[PDB]
């Protein structure tokens, strides 16, 4: 639906109206997004403003892209992020990676909420990505479907190394050099589309394939910023343990994610501006 | 595709043209919609005939509402469904279910055929549905994707409880109330999308995901269901034992689906009225 | 998207323009594609030419039929096929397959490239396709979604028999009739959509599901065949080895792909020969 000139024309227009040339980009999932509150210099555009730029639908929060400092990496923040479930084509939840790679940025890191698969994880865990299960991918729903741009990258790009060793292992290392009575979390996030929450039945599948951690985003992000070159950090914020037994009469919901978000305020800015130190130049 | 004020136009030129005001939907699987003879005071309106209403493809049947009393119950009856393989959107496979939430139906009873995964299930067997996996959910085809209207319920509904735990009982109970050999069978449907019949390699991949049964339809009316806050109780009638073995000769035809129906068709007739008696007023 | 005067058209137009009468369609996989050299009598249509007929995206390589004799049979052969991942919907990927039939058509042979999942294959090896799991197919991306028309076939086609029983013997028979160091291998093909390339958690879930290969191609073509009635045989080229595991810092790429296809061109060409004899008239 986006033409090279679109993202290119999108690019320039941000740098024409910025002095600020970001190396990271990072993408703040719901509730995570105080952390523009951490940005010195913080220069904001309404998506609105941002030729090409698809609008928010959520009445509530409108997104917004802030330039700024984070712990001295030049950064661009986006607050408010597109999902599949609101009706966006992939090719427009991803549009901003490809806009990132445009103004330079080498690096993304892309953090969500998600539900606890793996019995071992606890609400108000983090979760590194060390990988992911594309569900919708398998079935067509890949943002790089249609015809491939070799400005951008190849017709068939690897992912077996979507995630980043190094600031793996980096990350793992700066959560020690912190008093965390609690231990960092490692595994595998599957996308699913949402919106609705999965019965028992589809817990047990997500299980069975192997999935730590699922939720409606991220995947789509880091296959295009892998596709363009971008080096790709993540983790969830583990909101909610998935019901896997017909026993129980919890139900998972959207005050749960938004609560354990808040909670999780403070230590999330707190990880994500020191690992900043930890990104290369 | 559908305002909400379509779905109210809609249900208004209903209630306009009926003077019966329904509290329970029922929709009939293929050849289990002989059903509609059992009501009292009958009136029917052919698709064509109700604003907004999609009109059937199949030539042979083409689908109606009836109105009227089955067994106490003021009931709207859908004979004639629509399936995803037939080309129709999830909006408006599910355009029914919101009309009646705005006809004041608080209850909804789904029925289908389905293929037997369960080694234990025999043709003509009924199957409560427990649960379901939403193959198509999981890449995109639910039929809430989209922006979300608060009027009819929340963005992020669960599923965990979709299958109510009192018609189950109820309906186990009403099953010994009458003098039937065989034994009403209880698991998980799995939807998938047809309209063609699984591979081996299919079927045992569906029996690895934990599905009982395997069908082509009622997922997405169920999430609708939910999503505006109908009880939802539904069965399968299993019309075929999926061919699970390279060994086999037989082949999975719908004259064996429509031939199962019309056996197991003055059973399930039966069934369904003993139980509008214990549906809740 | 097509109509059946569409069908029609197309395959007397061909006719008109061709004494060939074709009885085995061939569908060539990426680089497998010399094999229109073995052809005698060659007359070649450039997919352009041809009314209704996709053009291919590619630019490097546009695609063709070749009319021709190979080893007996009267063959068209399809260079250059479609795929999901270009952006076509399935109706234009199995626009072939259908004309093909109209053509006078009664088998179809269909090769692919296919990644390793099952430990034993090796690259390099030839694995007979005993059956498929459509992935895409389970969430509605199936050739057949929208009006049936019985003209071609069946609204409910069965597919546990698609790959001709017969014809996998005679092709194990025709296999020990040469001197081939390596045995030839067979098993289940799993279709995703791609382009990108499988994540190690998405590998370990394709062998749980049972897989043995996977590609990005065929399933969709087997089914229309089957749909209208031809005789199917297939098989995969296995060019690379799928990364099941973290420590591996090898990568999956196009370029292994074309170079195994360079290797296996003249086994390919010579399997292929042979085995029109084994195909009835
Ligand atoms: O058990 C689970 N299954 C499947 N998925 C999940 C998720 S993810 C998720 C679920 C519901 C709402 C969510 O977020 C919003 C929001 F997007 C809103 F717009 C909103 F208004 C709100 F209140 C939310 F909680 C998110 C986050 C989305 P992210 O962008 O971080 O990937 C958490 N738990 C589970
Ligand atoms: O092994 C199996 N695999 C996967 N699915 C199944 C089903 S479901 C199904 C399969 C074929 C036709 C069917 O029904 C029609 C119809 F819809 C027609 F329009 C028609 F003309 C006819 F003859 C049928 F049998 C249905 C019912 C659909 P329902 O609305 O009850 O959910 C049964 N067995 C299997
Ligand atoms: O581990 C794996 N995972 C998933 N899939 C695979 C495949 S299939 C495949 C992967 C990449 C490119 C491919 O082919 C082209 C091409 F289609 C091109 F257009 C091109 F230019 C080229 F260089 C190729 F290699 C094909 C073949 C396609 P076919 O039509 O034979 O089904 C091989 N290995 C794996
Ligand atoms: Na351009
Ligand atoms: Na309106
Ligand atoms: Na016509």
């Amino acid at each position: 639906g986006y033409t090279y000139e679109d993202y290119k024309n999108t690019a320039e227009w941000l740098l024409s109206h910025t002095k600020h040339r970001p190396q990271v980009a990072i993408i703040c999932g719901s509730g995570l997004g105080g952390l523009t509150d951490k940005l010195t210099q913080a220069q904001i555009f309404d998506y609105g403003e941002i030729p090409n730029f698809p609008r928010s639908t959520v009445p509530g929060h409108a997104g917004r892209l802030v330039f700024g400092f984070l712990n001295g990496r030049a950064c661009v923040m986006m607050q408010g992020r597109f999902h599949m479930y609101e009706g966006y084509p992939l090719w427009k939840v991803t549009f901003p990676v490809r806009v990132f790679h445009l103004l330079g940025v080498d690096t993304l890191v892309v953090t969500n909420a998600a539900g606890g698969l793996n019995p071992k994880f606890e609400v108000g865990d983090i979760m590194l990505i060390r990988d992911h299960i594309n569900l919708p991918g398998f079935s067509g729903q890949n943002p790089l479907r249609g015809p491939n741009d070799e400005r951008f990258g190849d017709r068939f790009p690897a992912m077996s190394d979507a995630y980043d060793r190094t600031m793996r292992q980096r990350a793992l290392s700066t959560w020690k050099q912190m008093g965390e009575q609690r231990e960092l979390q490692e595994g595998t996030y599957v996308m699913v589309a949402g919106p609705s929450f999965e019965t028992v039945a589809e817990c047990r599948v997500l299980q069975k394939l192997g999935a730590d951690a699922v939720g409606m985003s991220t995947v789509p992000e880091v296959i295009v910023a892998r596709h363009c070159g971008l080096r790709v950090f993540g983790f969830s914020l583990i909101t909610n343990k998935v019901i896997m037994d017909y026993e129980s009469l919890e139900k998972a919901n959207h005050e749960e994610v938004l609560a354990a978000g808040k909670q999780a305020a403070q230590k999330l800015e707190q990880f994500v501006s020191i690992l900043m130190a930890s990104i290369p130049l």
